[PDB]
């Protein structure tokens, strides 16, 4: 939001990039001490602290400074040395607040009279900045907001230096006219440049010499970062004074910031027994407020919230956080532990219940210890499997937990956890006509709005077109009912408009990055008239700025930060609603007569369910979004359903802060609301008088009690507006308004027609195991489903830790057995004597010619594989079967060699063109001697030995050969390493695990080839023809 | 050899191609001079995402395994990693977007690969560079992979697994008339 | 799916407008003549099985098998009835 930074953040930005005429004095003299300054330091790297005199103050968001006596003027390093003695490190009590005196900033003095003190302050609102002056600085300005020269910079306008000379600098002396016109020029280019919401320099002082910034007091646009990183650069944001930041605090603020989801956290009384996880902003607010109600204010720890759909994870490290806190130390009465929320539009209830499930088993040991009761309260996507895991955790880890859905009243397990109740401009905007462009790639919101269109009986689907500009122009598959549509997605919007000219509503899902010019290139369209911003996190500047564009437009701008809208029975805001299950239970799918709007989103949801359950149901509903300048405002709705005719009643649901909600009472005085309006404002409590001590002069004044809920309830109730007694009695007061007037036949309800019926989705169907259906497939060998990547039971990381190597892996993958040591030597071992024997072979010969005609490596390698199996690479196989046939059936090895010579066969493994019995094979030699070392027992290959003996003794050359070598080797290997039955041993050589060998050994040579060739620059093959031999019919 | 192969051939795009692609990708980048940043920015103006960047489930707070492995290897024996430093450093800047925008196995594998060629001291730039523009790193996955599928085949005939066909329900007939 | 065929049948009636009186289960099967007619208104060992039993289907009966099989779990058994299948055609498999 807008932060605010500390006076050497702010003088080191101002220094570094304010570009003037005007000669800044004393730029970078500044040196800032903690209890921690090595002042020999210190000295090394600002020596001008012994140039002259000085000025020392503290840098810590104090108000008022030389007010209290903590500005020492005009002293020696040796005198300001002097001064922090017994200060640094000092409790100090400012108003309310008590803290620590840590850190401080030593500047040089600068002489000047009282005259020469000025006032500068620029500061950001909806319709632009204003800057203001006064010749009258110092700390005795006073109220600055009436005494002060004014002056408002519009929103995309240029700051004219006549009119700061003309109205600013009206009692400036003449002289200082010209210096202080090009500085406060300069100054509100910085102010722009550097995304400021606040910057004030009191006083500013202008001598002989020129101008100094003896102070600043500035805030800027934190959300603004992903702009202004380079500039910003390691940009801290103090806490307020006296109030001291805990590390839980600041690790939830690293995982908000960088993150699409909001996940915030701050510590009331970290010793209190009341522990609350509630999703969404409103919702945590009426939470925290009923605790208060029920007089647990000084039980209270937290105040919290997550919302916008986080994952599994950051939910896991969310409640960790919250885990930990509450396990420090016991409460003889136990502790609670809240997990609220409203109905949810998208954040899927399962899967964040998930994250806090696994949290809650990590926890358990300290959360029985603590006699931790958790009460459970959600509704929306998924819900129904959300709530089964919670229940089944308190099962399975002996923690009290009980789980509520839709039908428990929002706050009800607050009283039930204390023990109080028992556990049981346009109008219109949307028609049945209307058609939106979705910008994004989001296939459940348009899927959502969809069956939200079948059921609502319209002709048509909501959805034209999508934007999404990483993938090329195509079409999407979705469903009208249960028939199949296409749905046309474009990479330009120029394109999505040019062919559907029908819409005139743009659902805007880019990313807070992206979000401004993609809603500012849609304003180039003059067809779209309507443009819902879902975004939470545009720079408060940006939007102004499209505020601006669409007002001058004509278009209506709902949101940023917005969930969106709906109209029952003619369009809904993208994901507003949620499932149709929800769109059912709150009967969206007709029109009542009661209108809403409200801020959050969540309490937008919770809101359809209440008003369904006490009227004749929602005939629009409007979440205005979050973010300081929404582009649709409450009071701007309210007129819209004053002016609808089917609108009968209006449903306002307030927040704490801004004086928007006065509009009404205007409205209603000056009767131009004449409906009846129902209305509760949220944040009844800061009973923990907080009041956040006012920054600066500028803003420090107005009337901060008027802002309150509480002050605006009571105003809006004696205005005429029907306002509960809580949030709780909402509900009553607004069947109360709607009883009244169906008495008075201002509501006449139409009888209920039932809806078109849409089959339920498999996914879900499966999730609530409805249904069952026999999977086609069906593995063994690897699982990459989960957490870790499993390969036949070990885990990857036990795999390198065990260190099983290339071997070890095969044994998992091919025979799902963890092979000794010996075995996975000998796979690999394997693998490199049959990994080339040259390029003359049938499979090399292949790969070669493929990659010199041009192929890539896959269709090479391809080519030449496809020739391994019978006349080459077989022998391997062959020889295993028949030696292991032949050691079997029990005939002896000279039975055998006779056997093969009267079936007309030869033996596979035996043979060699050069390698004779005194010229032996290398690859056979370094084989035999690792087997006979590393192999327990031999059977087979003692077997092959022996034929070998005798057909060497025929002809010289009838060596036992290495395919041989390996083939019996490997049986034996399978056979007696005792990984494997005599049957498993067996099935594994039939089904050709030994080709498998060779087929993966050879691999690496063809790929070698193919790259060999490639390296070579070697052109296309054509085959002689003089090497072949033409016979051919006769003519 | 024919189960094998018809899987083999799927490999290239869309499937197993991510390696040479990032390895690619983050080289020209690096070799161009661009800063982390700088590169992040081109692609998003180009319409393109980053190859070897992205994971459904693993983000920066709950790593991906395969990819811890590798980088801590590649950490302590490899003398020099100037571009699995660049890629971890545009790592940084697409996790502060999305947290699960981590360097994934496809990129890991691809960025120390170059620097393995470019910084092991036993080839010149001109060879490291041609052995990536050749396809070695294809290679590598192809190699690599062949092992699983050879797997799976002995794994689905030791199953005894029937013919199968694809059921009609999951296909969407859209025929002339 | 009875109760959707009986659905099909009196909606013809409407639509045509012929008399249809549609019934199910819960009528006893006889009943309907009754109603037509205008007499009544229109409104060796002992034990051969235990839950111990195993058996040996001989075919390909997929479809059966599974019926058997979804018995049995309603019934709580312990154990499903069918131990093996005999098929001739194809090699032993599971
Ligand atoms: C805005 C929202 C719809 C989409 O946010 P998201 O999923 O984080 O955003 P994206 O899908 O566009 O991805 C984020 C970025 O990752 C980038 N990216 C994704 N994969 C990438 C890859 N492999 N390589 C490079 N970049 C990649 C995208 O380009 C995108 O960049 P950008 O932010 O500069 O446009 C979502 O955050 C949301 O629902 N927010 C809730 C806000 C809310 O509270 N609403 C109000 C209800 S009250
Ligand atoms: C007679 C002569 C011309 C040919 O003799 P030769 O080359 O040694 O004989 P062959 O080519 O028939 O081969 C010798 C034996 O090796 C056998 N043999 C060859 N390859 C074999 C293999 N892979 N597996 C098993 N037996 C094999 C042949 O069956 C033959 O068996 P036999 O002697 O019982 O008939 C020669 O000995 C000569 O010049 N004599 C004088
Ligand atoms: N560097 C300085 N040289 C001279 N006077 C200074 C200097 N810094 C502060 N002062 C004087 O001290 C007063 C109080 O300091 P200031 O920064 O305005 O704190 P605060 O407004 O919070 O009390 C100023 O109004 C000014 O008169
Ligand atoms: O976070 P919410 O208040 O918008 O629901
Ligand atoms: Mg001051
Ligand atoms: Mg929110």
């Amino acid at each position: 939001s807008a932060k605010a930074i500390s006076e050497q953040t702010g003088k080191e930005l101002l220094y570094k990039f304010i570009c003037t005429t005007s000669a800044i004095q004393n730029r970078f003299k500044y040196a800032r001490v903690t209890p921690d300054t090595d002042w020999a330091r210190l000295l090394q790297d600002h020596p001008w602290l012994l140039s002259q005199n000085l000025v020392v103050k503290p840098d810590q968001l104090i108000k008022r400074r030389g007010k209290l006596g903590l500005v020492g003027v005009n002293l020696t390093l040796d005198g300001v040395k002097s001064w922090l003695k017994p200060r640094l490190g000092q409790e100090a009590t400012v108003g309310k607040a008590t803290g620590f005196l840590k850190n401080f900033l030593i500047e040089p003095f600068v002489p000047h009279s009282q005259a020469e003190e000025f006032y500068v302050c620029i500061y950001a609102t909806r319709e632009g900045d204003y800057v203001l002056f006064h010749h009258e600085g110092g700390v005795d300005v006073g109220d600055v907001d009436a005494k002060a020269q004014k002056l408002l910079v519009g929103v995309d306008e240029k700051l004219n230096p006549e009119d700061i000379k003309k109205h600013l600098l009206v009692h400036a002396p003449e002289d200082k006219k010209e210096i202080l016109a090009s500085f406060i020029s300069g100054l509100f280019n910085f102010y722009e440049d550097l995304y400021f919401t606040y910057l004030e320099i009191n006083p500013l002082v202008v001598t002989k010499d020129g101008v100094y910034v003896l102070d600043l007091a500035a805030k800027v646009d934190a959300t603004a970062d992903y702009i202004c990183k380079v500039k910003w650069g390691d940009i801290e944001f103090p806490p307020p004074f006296g109030r001291e930041a805990y590390p839980e605090e600041a690790y939830i603020a690293d995982l908000d910031a960088k993150s699409g989801a909001s996940l915030k956290l701050t510590l009331l009384n970290p010793k209190g027994r009341i522990w609350t996880m509630v999703a969404g902003g409103g919702a945590s607010v009426v939470y925290s407020d009923t605790i208060c109600d029920l007089g647990g204010v000084n039980e209270l720890a937290n105040y919290g919230e997550y919302s916008g759909a986080p994952s599994e994870q950051q939910t896991y490290d969310y409640a960790k956080t919250i885990l930990s806190l509450m396990t420090r130390e016991k409460h003889p009465d136990g502790k609670i532990l809240i997990i609220g929320g409203s109905i949810a539009n998208f954040t899927n209830v399962a899967a964040t219940f998930k994250g806090i499930v696994r949290a809650i088993r990590d926890y358990q040991g300290p959360l029985k210890e603590h006699e931790v009761t958790i009460f459970v309260r959600r509704g929306g996507p998924n819900y129904q499997e959300g709530l089964r895991v919670m229940g089944e955790v308190g099962k399975t880890t002996g923690i009290p937990i009980h789980v509520f859905g839709t039908e428990t009243h929002m706050t009800a397990i607050v009283g039930m956890a204390l023990g109080h109740r028992p556990i049981p401009k346009s109008t219109t905007l949307f028609s049945r006509h209307t058609k939106a462009i979705v910008w994004g790639m989001q296939t459940r919101a348009v899927q959502g709005m969809l069956d939200f269109d079948y059921v609502c009986s319209r002709d048509e689907p909501s959805v034209a077109a999508m934007v999404y500009p990483f993938t090329g122009d195509h079409k999407q598959k979705f469903y009208w009912g249960h028939k199949e549509i296409l749905i046309p997605v474009f990479k330009n919007m120029a394109d999505a408009m040019r062919k559907h000219p029908e819409v005139d509503v743009l659902i805007n899902f880019a990313s807070l990055r992206s979000a401004y010019d993609s809603t500012m290139e849609t304003m180039n369209y003059a067809q779209i008239r309507t443009i819902a911003i879902i975004a939470e996190g545009i720079p408060e500047a940006l939007t102004r700025k499209l505020i601006k564009k669409a007002d001058q437009k004509g278009v209506t701008i709902i949101g940023p930060a917005t969930v969106g809208g709906i109209k029952p029975g003619c369009f809904k805001i993208g994901n507003t609603g949620g499932m149709l299950d929800n769109i059912l239970a709150s009967k969206l799918y007709r029109p009542g007569s009661v209108a809403y709007v409200s801020r959050s989103g969540g309490m937008s949801n919770e809101l359809n369910n209440i008003i369904s359950r006490t009227t004749d149901g929602v005939y629009e509903g409007v979440a205005i979004g979050g973010d300081r300048y929404p582009g649709s405002t409450f009071m701007d709705h309210v007129l819209r359903y004053q002016d609808t005719p089917g609108v009968k009643m209006i449903v306002v649901l307030g927040e704490i802060g801004g004086t928007e909600e006065y509009k009404i009472c205007r409205g209603i005085k000056e009767g131009r609301l004449t409906k009846p309006i129902v209305c509760w404002c949220i944040g009844t409590c800061a009973t923990m008088f907080s009041s956040e001590v006012q920054f600066g002069h500028a803003g420090a004044c107005a009337n901060q009690a008027s802002e309150t809920a509480v002050a605006k309830n009571q105003a809006l109730k004696e205005a005429g507006v029907f306002v509960p007694r809580s949030f709780d009695e909402l509900g009553e007061i607004i069947q109360s308004v709607y009883e009244d007037l169906v008495a008075n036949g201002v509501i006449v309800p139409a009888q209920e027609v039932p809806p078109p019926t849409v089959p339920m989705d498999y996914s879900w169907a499966r999730e609530l195991g409805l249904i069952r259906k026999p999977a086609s497939f069906m593995t063994s060998i690897c699982d990459e489903r989960g957490q870790e990547l499993i390969y036949a039971g070990m885990p990857i990381t036990e795999v390198f830790k065990e260190e099983m190597g290339i071997g070890g892996v095969l044994g998992l993958l091919w025979f799902q057995k963890r092979l000794p040591k010996y075995s996975c030597q000998f796979i690999e071992m394997c693998l490199m004597v049959t990994a080339d024997h040259g390029p003359a072979v049938s499979g090399a010969h292949n790969t070669i010619i493929c990659a010199r005609a041009g192929k890539d490596l896959v269709s090479s390698l391809t080519s030449g594989l496809l020739t391994i199996g019978d006349r080459f690479g077989g022998a391997l196989d062959a020889a295993a079967k028949m030696f292991s046939k032949a050691f079997d059936s029990g005939i002896i090895p000279m039975e055998f060699v006779n056997k093969m010579k009267k079936e007309g066969k030869l033996i596979m493994g035996i043979g060699h063109r050069v390698k004779s019995i005194n010229n032996p094979d290398m690859r056979v030699q370094i084989l035999k001697d690792y087997v006979r070392q590393h192999f327990p027992a031999t059977p087979l290959l003692d077997y092959a030995l022996e034929v070998e003996k005798i057909t060497t003794s025929k002809k010289p050359n009838l060596i036992l050969n290495v395919d041989g070598l390996i083939g019996v080797a490997f049986v034996d290997m399978l056979r007696n390493c005792g990984s494997f039955t005599r049957e498993e041993a067996d099935e594994y050589i039939d089904i050709g695990a030994l080709n498998g060998i060779f087929v993966l050994g050879r691999s690496m040579g063809f790929i070698g080839h193919y790259l060999d060739q490639k390296r070579l620059k070697q052109g296309l093959y054509r085959h002689p023809w003089d090497d072949i031999s033409y016979v051919l019919p006769e003519h």
